[PDB]
């Protein structure tokens, strides 16, 4: 079951978004 989300933690990449602090 968790095989599908667990992966997409990746998405915390958006921490990129530090460049606009």
């Amino acid at each position: 079951a968790p095989a599908p989300f667990x992966p997409a933690a990746x998405a915390x990449x958006l921490a990129x978004l530090a460049a606009l602090x």
